[PDB]
């Protein structure tokens, strides 16, 4: 008991792990120095836990028994008030025990300092429900004022003191908009009452209520002073205040002077971020369902160490989970390097790790399912072809059709064998591929292409050193997307470059409702065009009708696009966190005070036109960043297209239609391929069924005709077009260099802020509004004039 109390009073507030280790060592050292004959293992066993849930007394418990009890209680909790599944690991057990300990005291006030999204609020809600404490959380909005806060304080105090109901009052660093909020908290936490809160008639009514309360307890109180004293005692008894903060320096010392009652009346619990331990246990527990079993795994000699207690035989599953925690950890080094050289780094909350693991699981399940269907179709096709070949050989011992089909079916068999051999390697490397894919989807949405590539390279190097099999020399934007949806996106006016394709990939496979950083309106229109069928609605936080449209979009299931997110309304805080209640057969979600029946089809997108905006970490944990930056290659391609449209319009129009037709030929070739395979697998006629042989030779004729046409157009027409365009490419290079010099100009001077539209106007003026070009018809002189005038006008 002595050691348990020493740990709860000397190590909860510690920040670094070194200090925690020092405290844990010196507890044992002191106990051994004073007690020289005690048995260490019966008193100093490492998982010192104490709880009174299992029994009627505050006895020690065991991790496994407590884990089972907590699991059962969470199962009841979900059906009771909050259907958000959790993962249980050692830290969650310790923290729920600490929070219950504080909740049991009369004036039990808590201060949970830890990264956003780490589970502080939901753990407090869980344990408060366990102990029967009604939870109260103020609903902050755009017009939330100090008077609104005082009204909530009056209500919570009236319910605590009068009517004698226990309350857990949960507050956040974001809820304290003004300093008057912190002054009222200071007095409430230090004295159990706010003098001057109740004034005029309110006070009288309060006194009336207080009198009633005494009549409930049988006390005979009549004076307005003793009634107030009794009310203060009741509030000291039935009211617990919980505070959550981010572990930021210069914010704790600020609060140590702004409201010192947070350091003398509140128990400080330093949650911090999930430790390497916690990441390891959540990784393994969530990925347990996934098939990460590799019997022929080879352990490398110099494996890298991330989790210290990694089993000395690392199985495949352990290696995968170790790589998962490595992927999460590398984002912190990336942010540190970014902040050291420049800045604009966001916060890597544990909700990022939850998204990464969930993406890994879903993607592994999906890609495993697709490979199996394709391989089964290929195998049955090969079996049917072998059957018909043997049948024809027997019949030879009428036949012209057989040779005609065999003419193409021979190469069909060859490439089928090739694909079967290749895709069996894909099955081997599915784990590493899906790991890298989900990691990129979850952790690179905000970074630019150089940073995304560096992250991918580091993850690949780690997977290589850990002997994990991932298919290299491939590009992610193909592994995560098919050509059909790529065509559908491009029909939605999506720019045609890798960054935009993968941004749309993120916008399709999203767990946390995305936040779009588009300095232009391209992503905004792209979203509008895609969700136009589903009747997406455009609303803004600045709009006063935002709440009306939000409620409508939630209760009817229509997608919603919101701009100007710098003015984020905390009304969305539940919706982003998906705090849903599956009660009465329906899903209910709470906005402010009103509860509404959510529809499963509801989708919300948030967006902003400012790329140089810093968001608070509470928002940074609830959204998926999708940053639509501009790349060198995309700018070069747009500039080359523009100069070809202007200088040689005929070639541009030719190139435009030719490229448009090339896309349709690959589409139709894939469709004929699918129809061929489906027809082979569905029918039960090798050579006897003419009704099935008339639909397959014509298919080969269409295939041959279309391949001939495309090899004709993509080689002859595209050659001359490419030769025409390869002379304007120095202009595009020198045109992107100046734009990126302009963008870099903001570093030396804050006033030098230039947008892409500005340089585009420069370039359009140089092309279509150039007086020095009036009269010149030769293309070489025109190009020289264009480049000189671009430099000068810029
Ligand atoms: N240990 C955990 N296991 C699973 N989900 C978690 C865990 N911790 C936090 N979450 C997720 O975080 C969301 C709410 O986080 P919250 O507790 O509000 O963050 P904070 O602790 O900063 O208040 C929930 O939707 C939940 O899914």
């Amino acid at each position: 008991i002595w050691a348990h109390e020493a740990l709860r009073l000397f190590q909860d507030r510690l920040v670094e792990d070194e200090e925690r280790r020092w405290t844990d060592e010196n507890i044992d050292t002191v106990a051994l120095k004073h007690f020289p004959n005690i048995d260490r293992e019966k008193a100093m066993s490492r998982p010192i836990l104490y709880s009174n849930w299992l029994s009627k007394d505050y006895i020690p418990v065991d991790q496994e028994e407590l884990r089972d009890y907590v699991k059962a209680r969470l199962k009841v909790f979900y059906e009771e008030e909050l259907d958000v599944p959790l993962v249980l690991f050692n830290e969650v057990l310790d923290h729920v025990l600490r929070i219950d300990r504080i909740f049991r005291q009369p004036q039990g006030h808590l201060l949970l300092i830890g990264v956003s999204g780490a589970g502080k609020t939901t753990l407090s809600r869980f344990v408060a429900w366990m102990n029967g404490l009604s939870v109260y959380q103020i609903k902050v909005h755009r017009k939330y004022t100090g008077e609104d806060f005082d009204e909530d304080l009056r209500t919570v105090l009236r319910r605590s003191g009068c009517k004698n109901e226990k309350i857990a009052f949960i507050m956040d660093e974001s809820n304290v908009l003004d300093s008057g909020f912190l002054e009222r908290m200071n007095t409430l936490l230090a004295n159990g009452e706010v003098p001057g809160l109740f004034e005029g008639d309110e006070y009288a009514t309060l006194m009336t209520q207080c009198k009633e309360g005494a009549q409930k307890e049988g006390l005979m109180l009549d004076s307005h002073e003793e009634l107030y004293k009794w009310f203060t005692s009741q509030v000291i008894r039935n009211l617990h205040v919980v505070f959550t903060m981010n572990p930021s320096s210069e914010g704790l010392k600020d609060r140590a002077a702004t409201s010192p009652a947070l350091f003398n009346r509140c128990v400080l619990n330093w949650f911090g971020d999930w430790s390497t331990e916690a990441l390891y246990q959540v990784g393994k527990e969530f990925t347990s369902k996934m098939d990460l079993e590799k019997p022929n795994y080879i352990v490398p000699d110099y494996m890298p160490v991330v989790y210290d207690k990694l089993p000395q035989p690392p199985s495949h599953r352990e290696a995968i989970v170790n790589s998962c925690v490595f992927v999460h950890q590398t984002l912190h080094q990336a942010n540190a390097r970014l902040a050291k050289r420049g800045g604009r780094t966001m916060a890597i909350t544990p909700r990022h790790y939850l998204d990464f693991i969930n993406h890994y699981a879903n993607l592994f399940h999906e890609k495993r399912s697709e490979l199996e269907e394709q391989q089964m179709h290929l195998n049955v096709g090969l079996r049917k072809i072998k059957e018909t070949v043997d049948q024809v050989e027997e019949l030879r011992r009428k036949v012209n059709r057989s040779t005609a089909l065999l003419k193409s079916l021979s190469a069909e068999r060859e490439r089928w064998e090739k694909t079967s051999e290749t895709f069996k390697n894909q099955m081997s490397t599915i784990a590493g591929d899906c790991l890298l894919s989900a990691a990129f989807i979850a952790y690179a949405g905000y970074f630019d292409q150089q940073m995304r590539q560096n992250l991918f390279t580091t993850w690949s190097h780690h997977l290589q050193q850990a002997n994990i099999q991932f298919r290299t020399d491939i590009a992610r934007t193909e592994y995560l997307s098919n050509a059909d949806e790529r065509l559908r996106w491009q029909a939605s006016s999506l720019p045609a470059d890798d960054l935009c394709t993968e941004n749309a990939i993120m916008l399709k496979r999203f767990n946390r409702y995305p936040l779009i950083i588009d300095p232009s309106g391209q992503a905004t229109e792209f979203i509008m065009n895609e969700y136009k069928d589903r009747k997406i609605t455009r609303t803004s936080f600045l709009d006063d009708a935002f709440r009306k449209n939000l409620e409508s979009a939630l209760r009817f299931g229509n997608p919603l696009l919101v701009q100007d997110v710098e003015s984020y309304d905390p009304v969305l805080n539940p919706v982003l966190n998906r705090e849903v209640r599956r009660t009465g057969g329906r899903v209910l979600i709470t906005l402010g005070d009103q509860d509404i029946d959510l529809s499963p089809s509801f989708v919300i997108f948030l967006s902003t036109r400012d790329p140089t905006v810093e968001f608070p970490p509470d928002l940074c944990s609830r959204v998926t960043f999708v940053n639509f930056t501009v790349t060198r290659s995309s700018l070069q391609s747009q500039c080359l297209n523009e100069v070809l449209k202007a200088e040689r319009p005929d070639v541009d129009e030719k190139r435009s239609d030719l490229l448009k037709l090339q896309g349709e030929f690959q589409l139709r070739l894939r469709q004929l391929e699918k129809s061929l395979l489906q027809a082979l697998n569905e029918v039960k006629g090798r050579i006897l069924d003419d009704d099935t042989i008339i639909t397959t030779l014509e298919n080969l004729k269409r295939e041959a005709a279309e391949v001939t046409r495309k090899v004709e157009e993509t080689d002859i027409v595209m050659q001359e077009v490419e030769t025409v365009s390869q002379q304007y490419l120095p202009l595009s290079t020198a045109c992107s260099s100046i734009y990126f010099t302009m963008e870099s100009l903001k570093q030396i001077h804050f006033l030098y802020q230039y947008s892409l539209q500005f340089f585009l106007d420069i370039y359009h003026n140089v092309l279509y509004e150039n007086p020095n070009l009036k009269g010149v018809t030769d293309h070489t002189q025109r190009l020289s004039i264009i480049t000189k005038d671009l430099f000068q006008v810029a």
